[PDB]
């Protein structure tokens, strides 16, 4: 793996790794408006400076699935009515 | 793995790793408005400076699933009525 | 694993690892408004400077599931009526 | 594991690890308003500077599930009526 | 495990680990307003500077579940009426 | 000056002023080193969250003058010798 | 000056002023080192959350003057010798 | 000056001024080193979140003057010798 | 000046001014090194989030003057010798 | 001046001014090195988020003058010798 060896008989020996890293982030937001309206699904908004490492599995960042329907032998409606 | 060895008979030996890390983050938010309205699902908003490491499983950050329906042998409605 | 060895017969030997870490975060929020209204699901908002490590399981940060319905042999409604 | 050895016959030997850590966080919030209204689900808001390590289980931070319904052989309604 | 050994025949040998730790946090909140209204679920707000380690179980911080309903062979309503 | 008047025959009348004010300050300092060496002058360091108001005089914050020499009818030496 | 008057024949009349004020300050310092060495002058360090008001004079915060020498009809030496 | 008047026969009347003010400041400093060496002058470093108001005088923040020499009818040396 | 008047026989009347103001500042500094060496002058470094108002005088922020010499009827040397 | 008037017999009347103001600033600095060496003059470095208003005088931010010499009826040397 990540090994460092020196055999003396100034000196520098080094091994370094980086996986899933986020450095310096600077952000300014002044006059922001955000509306979210959902009825029967999934919504993901506003994800900033996120890091991850997964070894023996599934890695997911900002993932949205509306719905999972695995039935066996009723429906699944959604109704976003808006009027004026 | 991450090993460091020196054999003397200035010296520097080093091994270093980084997995799932977030450094310096600077954020300013002045006049922000946020509305969230949901009826039958999932919503994730505003995730900042998050880190993770998972070894023998599934890693997920900011994940939204509306609903899971695994029945066996009724429905699942949602109604977001808005009027004026 | 993470090992450090030196054999003498200035010297520096070092091994260091970092997994799931968040460093210096500076945040200013001045005039912020937030509205949340949900009826039958899940909502996650405002997650900042979070770190985790999981070894033999599932790691999840800011995860939302609307509902799980695993029946066997009624419905599940939601009604967000708003008027003016 | 994390081992450090030196064999003498200035010297420095060191091994150090970090898992699930949060460093210096500075936060200012001046004039913030927050409204939360839920009827039949789950809501998580405002999570800051949180760290965790789990070894033989599931680790979750800021997780919301609306409801779990595993029946066997009625419904589950929710009604957020608002008027003006 | 975490071991440190030295064999003499200035010297420094050290091994140190950190799991689930939160360092220096500075927070100022001046004029904050917060409203929470729930009828039949779960709400978690305002979690700051929290650390945990779990070995043979499930670790969860700021987790909300609306309700668990595992019946066997009525309903579960919720009604947040607001008017003006 | 700052006056407020109301003449009735909900009401709000208000006059407010702010001069030399410092609001919410959050600061974290983790591993800081500072060396100061002076021989014949003035040094000012590390001034944070300071406010002042002066009306009929001179206002000064973090002011350094090396020396004032107003003689009338010897010298003024300084010697910062450093060696290795 | 600061006056408030109301003439009735809910009501609110108010006049308020602020001069030289410091609000909420939160500070964390973990591992800090500071060295100061002076021989013949002035040093000011580490001034935090200080307020003042002066009306008919000179206001000064964290002010350093090395020395004042107003003679009339010897010298003023300084010697910071450091060796190794 | 700053006046507010209302003449009734919801209402809001307001006058407000701000002079020399500093709002929310968030700062993180992790591994900082600072060396200062002066022999015969003035040094000012590290000034943060400072406010002032002066009316009939001179206002100065972080001002450095090496020296003032107003003689009338000897010298003023400085010697920063450094060697290796 | 700053006046607000309303004559009733929802209403909002307002007058507001801002002079010399600094709002939300977020700063992160991780691994910073700073060396200062002066012999016979003035040095100003590191000035952040500073505000001022002066009415009948001279306003100066982060001002450096090496020296003032107004003699009347000796010299003023400086010697920064560095060797290796 | 800044006046606001309304004559009733929703309404909004407003007058607002801003002079010498700095809003939201976000800054990250990770690995910065700075050397300053002066012998007989003036140096100003690192000035951030500074505001000022001056009415009947001279306003100056980050101003450097090497030296003022107004004599009347010796010299002023400077010697920055560096060798290797």
């Amino acid at each position: 793996g990540v090994v460092a060896a020196a055999e003396k008989t100034v000196l520098y020996v080094g091994s370094k790794t980086k996986e899933g890293v986020v450095h310096g982030v600077a952000t300014v937001a002044e006059k922001t408006k955000e509306q979210v309206t959902n009825v029967g699904g999934a919504v993901v908004t506003g994800v900033t400076a996120v890091a991850q490492k997964t070894v023996e599995g599934a890695g997911s960042i900002a993932a949205a699935t509306g719905f999972v329907k695995k039935d066996q032998l009723e429906g699944a409606p959604q109704e976003g009515i808006l009027e004026d």
